[PDB]
């Protein structure tokens, strides 16, 4: 359960050349803007929203979300601490990678933990790859009266175990690049936020 | 272990609209070049090669090696077979989500199993993504003469336990796209195949 006897395979592209190579626009602009918060924030929304503003402003870019990650890569995951730790920390090795590729990835995982946060960032800073911590921030008693997908309900009945923000912790970002309040603000506003973030940091022209 | 209350969330782009997006040359063409093959067979050789020529030909592709991702996405997972498998298992996930967002994605894994592999391909497949199984093929005896890393030396040895083809199976591709037969081709031939294929099947122009 350790892989060794590994030894690191360096690319022949350098992350010039794929700055030419992925998109019209020119110039390297990988890097990942991680979202977080609870349940009903608005991360998904968010996230899908400002994927497609990113493409049609032509910059390629993917979303990666919790729920459909843990219908594929991760689900082999449940929602224990440790299995939260690992599905994140599978992530972020994945965003790192779409970030190295030049992408702008963009995760929508509500990573609870400040240390796996702080871990993914760590992966990214590591690779030179700009990471946006991005709180999606709307006050669970928000969170709860939207219960999107009835989950809430559910684990206040007792039915989900576990469910962050009622059985399991959410540690609020202290340090993001970004907060998003989702309870005052429109889908629209919040990429709004998120684009001019990214075009202060030189990865939306 | 396994991940429950998770919904799919829709992507609010299209595959059309990525591949507009993503390359300087229009249409999509995200798919997966799945090389498969014996330690030292050249895998990383012609993974390499292949994600240089693609960038060199305006086509955005990443190449996921096994020895890089496990030092990252797959650093928790040892040699095993179910190990592997799951090291494969992942790793078919994650070029899915490559292809998906539009670029060619490039694995080099041993990926010694038959079952696996086509199990890599079924969620390729199960996405509409195209998936090219590239079997890299020198004879076990050529790869142990070649032994780069010294690794054939060393499960030679008994120093490296259950080391592909020498304490750990190798199932041959019985029907791959492609053979790469590295022992008698130098990597821009091999490269050249890989192109002669992914014209045939559109992925390159
Ligand atoms: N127990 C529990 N706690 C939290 N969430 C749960 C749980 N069970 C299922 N779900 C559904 O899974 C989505 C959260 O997955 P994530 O990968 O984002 O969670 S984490 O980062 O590992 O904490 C979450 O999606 P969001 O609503 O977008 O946050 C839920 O749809
Ligand atoms: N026991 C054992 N068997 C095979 N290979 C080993 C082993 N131990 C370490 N290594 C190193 O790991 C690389 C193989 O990792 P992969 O992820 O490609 O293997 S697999 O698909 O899970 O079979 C392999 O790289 P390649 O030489 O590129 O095949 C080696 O560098
Ligand atoms: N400014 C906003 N940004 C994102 N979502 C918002 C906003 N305002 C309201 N919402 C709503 O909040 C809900 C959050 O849903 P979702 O995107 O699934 O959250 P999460 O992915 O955090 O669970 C949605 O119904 C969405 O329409
Ligand atoms: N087609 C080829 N012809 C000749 N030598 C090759 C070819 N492909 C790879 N090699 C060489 O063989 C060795 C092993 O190649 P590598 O790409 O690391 O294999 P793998 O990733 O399958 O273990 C390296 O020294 C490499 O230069
Ligand atoms: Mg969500
Ligand atoms: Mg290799």
């Amino acid at each position: 359960h350790m892989a060794t006897n590994v030894t690191y395979q360096a690319h022949h592209v350098s992350r010039n050349k794929r700055g030419q190579v992925v998109g019209t626009r020119g110039g390297f602009r990988g890097c990942t803007v991680w979202l977080t918060g609870l349940s009903g924030a608005g991360k998904t929304t968010v996230s899908m929203a400002l994927e497609e503003y990113l493409v049609c402003h032509g910059i390629p870019c993917y979303t990666l979300d919790g729920d459909n990650i843990r219908q594929g890569l991760n689900k082999n995951l449940g929602f224990s601490p440790e299995d939260r730790e690992e599905n994140v920390r599978r992530i972020a090795e994945v965003a790192k990678l779409f970030a190295d590729a030049g992408l702008v990835c963009i995760t929508s995982f509500i990573s609870p933990y400040t240390q796996d946060r702080n871990n993914a960032r760590q992966i990214h800073e590591g690779a030179s790859l700009p990471f946006f911590e991005v709180f999606v921030d709307a006050p669970l008693h928000v969170c709860e009266q939207r219960d999107v997908k009835g989950l809430y309900k559910k684990a206040r009945a007792g039915e989900i175990k576990g469910f962050t923000g009622i059985d399991s912790e959410y540690e609020k970002p202290e340090a993001p690049e970004l907060v998003l309040k989702t309870d005052s603000c429109d889908v629209n506003d919040c990429v709004q936020q998120v684009v001019e973030l990214l075009q202060e940091r030189d990865i939306v022209p």
